[PDB]
């Protein structure tokens, strides 16, 4: 019996922490304990525990590579460069970067989810452009093991999380992703696809800049299934 544990937390009506864990009955309390402890400070927290009906185990198989640069301009060019290796018009890849660096949310600032960009046109396919689409119901099959492995290999807790998220995106039919954090002090971002793997790029933004985001490069003809997979398919990723 598998359970999805989803936590969100707020201070003063602004989102401050979030996570999901998908575990067996025997590890259910451990997981709740982790997520309860997760935010340093909050005034409202919600935890949601849901029994999993169908799910699928998938084997992780992306090559990881890191790349460093003098400035964000150089970083963002390499991002575009690498995206074209997935068959994306340079104009489209450039459009994603522009969107992210300007603030993906039309109101201003950060979306809570991702832009769904049409690979051919560059058009924003998502209906709510403030909220975007959120990739949920996924986790490492054995997170203890993955976490110790990836940390002493050099990578960070963000990497651990971002790896699992993207892998699900790519599995769900997303052709490629552009992403960088919105935390103003973490300036390593990435670009990923089945061909290029997971490609870490520092620095993808200036230090102290609080804007970040995700763009999923999707084929329009597949939009529905992709949105369905992203939001609903339960996926456990195995190393
Ligand atoms: N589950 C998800 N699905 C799709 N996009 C997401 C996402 N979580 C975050 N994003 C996008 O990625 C950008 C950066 O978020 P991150 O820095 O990776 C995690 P976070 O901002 O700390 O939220 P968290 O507190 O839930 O972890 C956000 O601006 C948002 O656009
Ligand atoms: O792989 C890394 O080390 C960079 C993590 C990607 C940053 C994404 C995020 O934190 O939102
Ligand atoms: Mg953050």
């Amino acid at each position: 019996d598998l359970f999805s544990v989803r936590m969100r937390a707020q201070k003063n009506g602004k989102h401050v922490s979030g996570a999901e864990r998908i575990v067996k009955k025997e590890e259910l309390e451990t997981a709740v304990k982790e997520l309860l402890n997760r935010p340093k400070e909050f005034d409202f927290m919600n935890v949601k525990v849901e029994k999993v009906k169908d799910f699928e185990v998938v084997k992780f198989n992306l090559k990881i590579s890191t790349y460093s640069f003098k400035s964000p301009e150089e970083a963002r060019e390499f991002a575009v460069k690498k995206l074209t290796q997935e068959g994306i018009k340079e104009e489209v890849a450039k459009k994603a970067v522009e969107i992210l660096s300007k603030g993906a949310n039309p109101k201003g600032g950060n979306m809570r989810g991702a832009v769904l960009m049409d690979i051919e046109t560059g058009e924003r396919l998502e209906e709510d452009k403030e909220r975007g689409v959120r990739t949920i119901h996924f986790d490492w099959k054995d997170r203890k093991k993955v976490t110790e492995k990836l940390l002493k290999e050099g990578y960070t807790l963000r990497t651990v999380d971002a790896l699992a998220l993207t892998f699900k995106n790519l599995f769900c039919g997303v052709v490629a992703e552009l992403c960088w954090s919105d935390d103003p002090d973490y300036v390593t971002g990435y670009v990923s696809g089945k061909e290029i793997g997971y490609v870490r790029i520092t620095p993808l933004k200036e230090k102290g800049d609080p804007l970040g985001g995700r763009v999923y490069f999707v084929s329009r003809k597949e939009l529905s299934e992709i949105i369905e997979c992203l939001t609903q398919k339960v996926v456990l990723i195995e190393l």
